[PDB]
C-alpha cells in the first residue's frame, strides 16, 4: 500500500542551470544540479543507485519523466514526502524546491524549502574561482529556530543537538565532518558530495558548500514525527547497511602504545593465560616498523612473527591486530616503486611532500588510486595476513596532512602552531579540496576489497575480520570497520564528552563505534593525569573501563606514564592498576563475555535495518516522555551523557571523582502504573519520568534495563 | 608494401604523469599525456579516429599494447616514422620522446624530440592555478635555426616563414591562430587542444601551452623532405 510514484523524475531548465529531482527510496527524492557543462559521470557518490532498500526495481541513473524552464509550478510525490516547485517572491513558477511530508492525520509539514525570501542571496549560489569550469557551491536551506540538528559525524563538543553550530569539512585527529543529519521536524538529510566545504546549521538557514565540484547532489528522505528509527532505516537503505561483525570482535581487546618486541607481545599472552583472564584480540602500535612506507614488521624486533601469531592463539586464542600508517618516506623499500607508478599523492608545487614525521618530511599514499590500494594490500596480505595478524589498525589517514589540524607533525609543538596552510593535495580522484573527503573511506575500502578478496566474500556478508579506523565519511558503516574517537586527555572532563560524540556518530550512520578505555594523551596541567600508579588516576581508569563494557566495541588502549616500569612503555593491562582494582576490572571482562549474545544480536539488527546500537534518549522516548524534547535542544547532562546501548540497557557513566552517588535520568515510557527501569546492582524498580540518585561505588557503574535481565542476556530483545 | 606496426601503443607511467604514445595513420603516432587524474573521455577533439585515410581498420580509443614505466628505452614504427624513448642527461632510460623518419637511403632524420637539454625545464610542464583538478600545460620540443614553419593559421604578417615568431591562440578579426604547421624538415604536427595558450617557434624550441584542460593531446606526422604534398594528405586524413 506504498504511494508509489507517477514521475521518474523532473528536469528543469532554469536559465543555464539544470535541476534534476528524481524519486529515491522510500520516501525520499534526490537532487541534482550542475551549471552549464553536464555530469562527467565519473563524480564519486556515497549513496547506493538504486538504494539497498526502496520500491524500484532498477536504478534510476539520470532518467527523468517531465522538461520545463520552471515557468510554472508542479508537484511530485513520492511515499509519504511530496516536492512543490515555486517561484521567488510572490511569482508563480517552478524555480524554487520545497519539500513537505503527508502526516498520517492527513495534513502535510514543510521540512525545509530553498531559503529564498524577498530579499537574499540566490540559494544556488555558483562561483569560479579558476580559470577552468569547476566551481564553487553554496546551497541555502530554510530553517526555524526550534529546530534540532543531530548527526553530522563525530566532533569533541559535548553537545548532540548541533544546531547554532558551524562544522568545517576537513578531517583531522578526533574530528571526521560528515554532512548527514536527521532533524526532529521528521526528516534526514545527505550531502552528497566529497569536497572540503562547510556545515552552518543557522538559526534561519541551513547552508551546505563545496570548495570545488562539478556537480550538486543531495538526499531528502521524511519520515513521520518522533520515529528516528525509520530515518536510520532510510539512511542506512542510501548509504550502506552495516556487515555482521566477527564473533571474536565483541570481547576484551588489549592495545597500548606500545608493543615493542616479539617477545613481549609473546610474554602478554603468557600473563593471559596463566592468570586466566579472557581476551579477544591482541594489538601492535606504530612504530614497528623499519621505516615509513616499508609496510612490515621490523625483523630486528619481530622476527618470526607466524610463530608470534601462533603463539597468540595457542595461549589465549586471540586474533592479532598490527598497525599502519599511510606516510611514505624515502628511506622505505617501496619509496622508488611507489614513486614511479604514480601511488603517492602529492602537493601540488614544489617536492611534493605532504607532512612530516619520525625526523622526515613524507609523501602520504594515494587511496583514492585503485593501484595504490593494490600495492598497498600486496604488502600487508604478504608481512601480515598471510603470517597471522588478519586485523588491520588504519590509523592517522584523515587525508591531506598526516592525521592533525597542523603542518611539520612530530616537530615542536612551538613549529606546529606555526600557520603553516593545511595542503591543497593532487589526487588521483581530484584535489584535497575537490574530493578530499574521500580518502579516507577508501582507506577502509582498500582493507574491506583485501578482507572480502581472500575470504572469496561479498561485501555486506558476515565479516571475518575488522579494521580499526580513526575517520571516514558518508556510508562508511559498509566496511568490516570500526570508528574510535582520536587521540584523547586522560582527565574527567574528557570521559564526559566521549559519549556525545558516540550518539552523534549513530545519528549518523555508524555504529562500529568505540574509545580508548582511559583516554590516550596525558594532560600535562593534570600532574596525575595517565599515571597508573596513582590512586587518582586508577579511579579515573576504573570509571572509563567499565563505561567501554556497554559500548559497541570494548577496547582499552592509552599512553600511560608511571613511577615503576619494566618494559618499553609503562604498562595498561588489567593487572596493572593496583591489587585492589584487579578484580574490578576482570569483572567487567567477564561481564563484556557475558553480554556476548545481547551484542550479537543487537549488531545483527543493525545489519538488518540500521537499527543503532547505542542510542540516544530521543530515539526511544521523544514520543513518550515530553520532557525529553527540551532536554535534547538545551544539550543537558542527562541526554549527552545517558543513552539506550540496545533496546533494555540504559547506561550513564560517571564523570566525577569521589562519588559514591550518580544522578540518573529514567525517561518515561508511556506505563505510568509500573515500574519498568531495574537497576543492574540493586535489582531495585523505579518508575519513568524522573531523576534517581543510585548507588554508584567505584566498582559500579549506573546501569538500569527493561524487562528481566535474563531475557536481555538470552539474545531474543528483537 | 607499407610498413604496418607491430604494436597498437605503449603505455609509459612516469611518476603520476601517463603517456600514451599510439600509431595514427599513415607515418604518424598520437601522443595523448595527463597527470593523476584519466581522461574523462569527454575531451574535444579534431582529428578522425580512426583517420580519413590510413592503415587501420578500426578506431584506436584507448588502446595500447605495452605497459612500462619508462625504466627502459624502447622503439616503435609505423611506416617511415619511428619513436624513440630515452632518458634525460647521459641517462639510459624511457620516459622521453623522440621521432624519426627514415629516408629513401636508409639513413634516418631527427624530426624533432622532447627539449630536454642537461638543464633545462621538464619538456611536459604541469600547473594548477586553480584549487580544483584543471590544470595549464607548456610542451616543448626541440628545434634547429634553420628550421622553417609553414601555416598556423591566417594572419596580417606578410610571412610565409613563421619561424621566430611566437603567435597567441586568441581570435580575434582577421587573425585565426591554429596549431597546425608543417616543418620544411618533412614533418607535421597537430596541436589537437581546444584551450587558448601559445604557440612559441623559437630558435632552438618549439612550446605549445594550454590555459587550462585535462589531457594533452598532439600528432605528428613525417613525409620525406620536398614532398609536402604528402604531408597536406596525411592532415586532411587526419582532421578533415
Ligand atoms: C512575534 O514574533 C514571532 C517571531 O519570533 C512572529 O512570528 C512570525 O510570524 C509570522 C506571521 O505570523 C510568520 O510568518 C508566516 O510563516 C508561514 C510559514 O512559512 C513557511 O512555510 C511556508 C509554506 O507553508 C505552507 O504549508 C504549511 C504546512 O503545510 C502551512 O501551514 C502553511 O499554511 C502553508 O500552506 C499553504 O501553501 C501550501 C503549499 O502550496 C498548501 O499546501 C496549503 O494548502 C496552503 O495553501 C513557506 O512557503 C515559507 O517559505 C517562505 O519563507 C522561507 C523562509 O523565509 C523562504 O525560504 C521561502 O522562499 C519562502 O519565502 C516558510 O518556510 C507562512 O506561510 C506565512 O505566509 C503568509 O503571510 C505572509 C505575509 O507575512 C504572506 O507573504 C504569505 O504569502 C502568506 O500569506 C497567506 O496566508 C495569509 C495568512 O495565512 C493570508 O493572510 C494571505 O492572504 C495569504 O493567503 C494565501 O494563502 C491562503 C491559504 O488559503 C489563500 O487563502 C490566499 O488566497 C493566499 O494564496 C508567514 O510568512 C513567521 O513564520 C513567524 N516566525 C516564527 C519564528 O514563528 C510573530 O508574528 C510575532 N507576533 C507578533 C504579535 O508580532
Ligand atoms: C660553431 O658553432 C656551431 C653552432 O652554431 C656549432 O655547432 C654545434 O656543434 C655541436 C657539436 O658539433 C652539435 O652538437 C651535436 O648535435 C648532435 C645532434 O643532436 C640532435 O639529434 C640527436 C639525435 O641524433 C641522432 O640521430 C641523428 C640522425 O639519425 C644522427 O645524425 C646522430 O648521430 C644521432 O644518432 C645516434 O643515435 C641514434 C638514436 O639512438 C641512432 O639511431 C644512431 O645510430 C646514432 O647512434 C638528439 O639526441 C639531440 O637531442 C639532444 O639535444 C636536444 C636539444 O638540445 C635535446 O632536446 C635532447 O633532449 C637531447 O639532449 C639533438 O636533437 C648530437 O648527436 C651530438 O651529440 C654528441 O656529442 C655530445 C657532446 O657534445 C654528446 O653529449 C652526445 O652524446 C653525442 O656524442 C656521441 O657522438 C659523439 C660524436 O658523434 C662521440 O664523440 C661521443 O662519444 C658520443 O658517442 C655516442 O654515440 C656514438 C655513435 O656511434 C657511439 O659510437 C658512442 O658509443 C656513444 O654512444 C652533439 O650534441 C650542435 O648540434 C651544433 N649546433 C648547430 C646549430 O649546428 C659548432 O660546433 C661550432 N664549431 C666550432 C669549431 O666551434
Ligand atoms: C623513528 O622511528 C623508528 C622506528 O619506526 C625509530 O627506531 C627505533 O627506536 C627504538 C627505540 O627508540 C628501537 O628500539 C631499540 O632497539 C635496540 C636495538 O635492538 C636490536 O639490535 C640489538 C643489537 O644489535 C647489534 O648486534 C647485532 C647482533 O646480531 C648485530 O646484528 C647488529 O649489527 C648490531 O651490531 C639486538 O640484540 C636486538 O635483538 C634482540 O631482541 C630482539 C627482540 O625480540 C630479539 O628479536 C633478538 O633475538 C635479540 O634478542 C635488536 O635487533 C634495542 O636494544 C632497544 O631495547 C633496549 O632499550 C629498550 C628501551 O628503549 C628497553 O626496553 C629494552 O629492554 C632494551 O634495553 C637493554 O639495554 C639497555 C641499555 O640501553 C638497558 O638499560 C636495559 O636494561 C636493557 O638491558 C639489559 O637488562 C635487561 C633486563 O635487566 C635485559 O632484558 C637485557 O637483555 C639486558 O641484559 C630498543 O628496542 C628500534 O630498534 C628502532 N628501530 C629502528 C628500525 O631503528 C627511531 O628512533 C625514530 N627516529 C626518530 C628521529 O624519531
Ligand atoms: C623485548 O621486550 C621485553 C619485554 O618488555 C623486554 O624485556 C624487558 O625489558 C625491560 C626494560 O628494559 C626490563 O625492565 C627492567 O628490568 C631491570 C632489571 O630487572 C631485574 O631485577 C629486578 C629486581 O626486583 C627483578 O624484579 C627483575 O625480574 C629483573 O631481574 C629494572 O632495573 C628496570 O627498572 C628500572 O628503571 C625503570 C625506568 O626505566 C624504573 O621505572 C624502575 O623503577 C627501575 O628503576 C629504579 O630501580 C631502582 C630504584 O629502587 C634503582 O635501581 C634505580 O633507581 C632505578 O632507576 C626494568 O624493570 C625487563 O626486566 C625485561 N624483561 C625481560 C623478561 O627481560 C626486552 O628487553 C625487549 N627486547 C628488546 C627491546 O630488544
Ligand atoms: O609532538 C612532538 C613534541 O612532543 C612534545 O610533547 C608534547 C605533546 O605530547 C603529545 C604526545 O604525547 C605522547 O605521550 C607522552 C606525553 O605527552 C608525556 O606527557 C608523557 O610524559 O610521556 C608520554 C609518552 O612518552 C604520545 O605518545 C604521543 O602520541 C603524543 O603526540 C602526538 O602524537 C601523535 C601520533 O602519536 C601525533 O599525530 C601528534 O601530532 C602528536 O602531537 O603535546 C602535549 C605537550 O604537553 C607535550 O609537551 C615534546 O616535548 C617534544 O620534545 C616533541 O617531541
Ligand atoms: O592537591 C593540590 C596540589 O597537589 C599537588 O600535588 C601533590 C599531590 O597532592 C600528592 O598526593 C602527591 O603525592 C605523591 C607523592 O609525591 C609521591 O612521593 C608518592 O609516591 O605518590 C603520591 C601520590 O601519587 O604529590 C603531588 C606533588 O606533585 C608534584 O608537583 C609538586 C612538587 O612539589 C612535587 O615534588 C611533585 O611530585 C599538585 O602538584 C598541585 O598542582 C596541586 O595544587
Ligand atoms: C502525478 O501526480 C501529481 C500530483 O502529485 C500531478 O500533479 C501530476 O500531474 C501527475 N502526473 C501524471 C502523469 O499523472
Ligand atoms: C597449543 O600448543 C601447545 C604446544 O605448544 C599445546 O600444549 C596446547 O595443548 C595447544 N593448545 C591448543 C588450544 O591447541
Ligand atoms: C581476488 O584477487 C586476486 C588477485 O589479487 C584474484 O586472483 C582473485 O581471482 C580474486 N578473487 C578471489 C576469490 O581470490
Ligand atoms: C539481581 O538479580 C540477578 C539475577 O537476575 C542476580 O544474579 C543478582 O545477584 C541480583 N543482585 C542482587 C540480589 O543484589
Ligand atoms: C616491434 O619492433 C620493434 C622495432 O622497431 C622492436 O623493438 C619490438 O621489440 C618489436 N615488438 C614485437 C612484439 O615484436
Ligand atoms: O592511537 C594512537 C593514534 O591515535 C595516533 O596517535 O598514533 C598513535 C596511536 O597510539
Amino acid at each position: 500500500t506504498y504511494f508509489a510514484p507517477n514521475s521518474t523524475g523532473l528536469r528543469i531548465q532554469h536559465g543555464f542551470e539544470t535541476i534534476l529531482i528524481q524519486p529515491f527510496g522510500y520516501d525520499g527524492f534526490r537532487v541534482r544540479a550542475w551549471p552549464f557543462r553536464p555530469p562527467s559521470g565519473n563524480e564519486i557518490s556515497f549513496i547506493y543507485d538504486p538504494p539497498i532498500e526502496g520500491y524500484e526495481d532498477t536504478a534510476h541513473g539520470m532518467s527523468y519523466d517531465t522538461a520545463t524552464t520552471g515557468t510554472e509550478p508542479r508537484t511530485l510525490r513520492n511515499g509519504n514526502i511530496i516536492l512543490r516547485t515555486t517561484g521567488w517572491g510572490g511569482t508563480t513558477a517552478g524555480y524554487r524546491l520545497s519539500f513537505y511530508r503527508v502526516n498520517d492525520d492527513g495534513s502535510e509539514t514543510l521540512l525545509t524549502n530553498e531559503y529564498a525570501p524577498l530579499k537574499s542571496l540566490n540559494p544556488r549560489y555558483y562561483y569560479w574561482p579558476g580559470p577552468g569550469a569547476e566551481f564553487s557551491a553554496e546551497f541555502s536551506f530554510s530553517a526555524t529556530p526550534d529546530e534540532q540538528i543531530y548527526g553530522t559525524g563525530t566532533q569533541q563538543d559535548h553537545m548532540i543537538n548541533k544546531k547554532g553550530s558551524v562544522i568545517d569539512m576537513v578531517n583531522f585527529n578526533s574530528y571526521i565532518p560528515t554532512p548527514v543529519f536527521m532533524s526532529n521536524k521528521g526528516y534526514a538529510f545527505i550531502w552528497n558530495m566529497p569536497a572540503e566545504g562547510r556545515m552552518e546549521f543557522g538559526t534561519l538557514r541551513t547552508r551546505f558548500t563545496a570548495a570545488s565540484t562539478t556537480l550538486v547532489d543531495y538526499v531528502i528522505v521524511a519520515a513521520q514525527p518522533g520515529d528516528y528509527d525509520t530515518l536510520q532505516q532510510r539512511i542506512s537503505a542510501l548509504t550502506g547497511r552495516a556487515p555482521a561483525p566477527p564473533d571474536f570482535s565483541l570481547g576484551y581487546i588489549q592495545s597500548k602504545l606500545r608493543y615493542e618486541n616479539q617477545t613481549e607481545v609473546e610474554l602478554l599472552a603468557q600473563n593471559f593465560h596463566d592468570r586466566n583472564i579472557p581476551v579477544s584480540m591482541i594489538v601492535i602500535d606504530y612504530q614497528s616498523w623499519a621505516h615509513q612506507g616499508d609496510w612490515a614488521l621490523d625483523p630486528r624486533l619481530w622476527p618470526n612473527v607466524a610463530q608470534m601469531s601462533a603463539r597468540v592463539k595457542n595461549l589465549t586464542g586471540a586474533e592479532m591486530m598490527a598497525s599502519l600508517w599511510p606516510s611514505v618516506a624515502d628511506d622505505s623499500v617501496n619509496y622508488a616503486a611507489l614513486q614511479a607508478n604514480g601511488l603517492l599523492s602529492a602537493t601540488r608545487d614544489g617536492p611534493g611532500t605532504t607532512d612530516s614525521w619520525n625526523g622526515s618530511y613524507i609523501r602520504n599514499y594515494d587511496s583514492t588510486n585503485p593501484s595504490a590500494r593494490k600495492f598497498l594490500w600486496s604488502m600487508l596480505k604478504k608481512n601480515y595476513y598471510d603470517k597471522g595478524i588478519k586485523n588491520f589498525w588504519i590509523d592517522q589517514a584523515d587525508g591531506g596532512a598526516l592525521g592533525e589540524a597542523y603542518e611539520n607533525n612530530g616537530q615542536s609543538t612551538y613549529i606546529e602552531s606555526i600557520p603553516f596552510t593545511l595542503p591543497n593535495v593532487n589526487y588521483a580522484a581530484g584535489t584535497q579540496l575537490s574530493v578530499g573527503k574521500l580518502y579516507p573511506w577508501a582507506h577502509q575500502q582498500a582493507i574491506e576489497e583485501g578482507f572480502r578478496n581472500a575470504t572469496d566474500t561479498k561485501e555486506g556478508s558476515a565479516c571475518d575480520h575488522v579494521s580499526l579506523s580513526r575517520s571516514g565519511y558518508i556510508g562508511s558503516q559498509r566496511f568490516c570497520s570500526m570508528i574510535w574517537s582520536g587521540d584523547t586527555t586522560s582527565v574527567w572532563d574528557t570521559l564526559a564528552v566521549q559519549v556525545a560524540s558516540g550518539l552523534s556518530a549513530a545519528a549518523t550512520g555508524w555504529g562500529w563505534w568505540t574509545v580508548d578505555a582511559g583516554g590516550f594523551e596525558v594532560d600535562s596541567t593534570v600532574w596525575w593525569s595517565g599515571n597508573i600508579d596513582t590512586p587518582e588516576y586508577r579511579e579515573l581508569y576504573v570509571r572509563w573501563l567499565a563505561w567501554t563494557t556497554f559500548l559497541p566495541f570494548m577496547r582499552t588502549h592509552g599512553s600511560r606514564t608511571c613511577y615503576f616500569q619494566d618494559a618499553y612503555t609503562c604498562a595498561n593491562e588489567p593487572w596493572s592498576y593496583g591489587a585492589s582494582n584487579t578484580p574490578i576490572i576482570v569483572s567487567y571482562i567477564h561481564l563484556r563475555y557475558q553480554l556476548g549474545a545481547y551484542l550479537k544480536s543487537i549488531f545483527n539488527q543493525f545489519h538488518l535495518t540500521g537499527r543503532s546500537i547505542m542510542r540516544p534518549l530521543y530515539m526511544d522516548f521523544e514520543k513518550t516522555d515530553p520532557k525529553i524534547s527540551q532536554l535534547v535542544s538545551s544539550n543537558s547532562n542527562y541526554t549527552t551523557q545517558q543513552y539506550m546501548f540496545g533496546p533494555r540497557l540504559l547506561v550513564s557513566p560517571v564523570t566525577l571523582p569521589n562519588v559514591t552517588e550518580w544522578p540518573v535520568y529514567l525517561p518515561q515510557t508511556g506505563q505510568n502504573n509500573t515500574k519498568p527501569w531495574t537497576y543492574w546492582w540493586t535489582n531495585e524498580t523505579y518508575a519513568g519520568g524522573q531523576v534517581v540518585k543510585v548507588p554508584a561505588p567505584l566498582q559500579h557503574i549506573p546501569v538500569f534495563h527493561l524487562g528481566s535481565r535474563e531475557e536481555l542476556l538470552s539474545g531474543n530483545v528483537f
